[PDB]
């Protein structure tokens, strides 16, 4: 699809069994998702934004199935306000910026 | 062009007759630029980062060249790791995502 940005991108992913909102976000080099369980072995980790940093849990080898589209890759999980699809996905779902 | 995501997606930006450096950020709602002078009259706004709320300035109808496509628009001042250019600019230069 092309998607203007009138509004946020806000996409429904899956992951870990569960329905979720995301955000399209070429600025987050990560994917960060709201706190859930998800299965393997994690690492802490800290990530730095807007307001400072927060706390996260590193998955790896995570599989998100975005807009149909399936993807594996490295998702992060803490007290994000926002579920985040970072750019570490978005290639590989082909996702580009046109104008 | 077209701009994909295997790295971050920084872009040359010109204000105020100085080019800067900035993100073209789809997950950004408004444009935050590092503490630097601009003109007018700024009124508060509170933006909700992944770290937390911070108050930024807000300085309407500014002008600011994007990879070569101008705009004039709300344009934000405040701490944030990196300059980015969020979606109020990005619809005025005509971005898209795709995949
Ligand atoms: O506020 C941010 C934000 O903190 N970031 C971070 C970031 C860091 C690490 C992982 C994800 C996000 C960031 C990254 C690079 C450069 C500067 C800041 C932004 C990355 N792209 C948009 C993201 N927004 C959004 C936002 C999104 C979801 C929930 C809260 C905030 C934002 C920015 C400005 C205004 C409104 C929303
Ligand atoms: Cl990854
Ligand atoms: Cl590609
Ligand atoms: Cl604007």
């Amino acid at each position: 699809p092309q998607i203007t940005l009138w509004k946020r991108p806000l996409v429904t992913i899956k992951i870990g069994g569960q329905l979720k909102e995301a955000l399209l976000d070429t600025g987050a080099d990560d994917t960060v998702i709201e706190e859930m369980s998800l299965p393997g072995r994690w690492k802490p980790k800290m990530i730095g934004g807007i307001g400072g940093f927060i706390k996260v849990r590193q998955y790896d080898q995570i599989i998100i199935e975005i807009c149909g589209h399936k993807a594996i890759g490295t998702v992060l999980v803490g007290p994000t306000p926002v579920n985040i699809i970072g750019r570490n996905l978005l290639t590989q779902i082909g996702c580009t910026l046109n104008f």
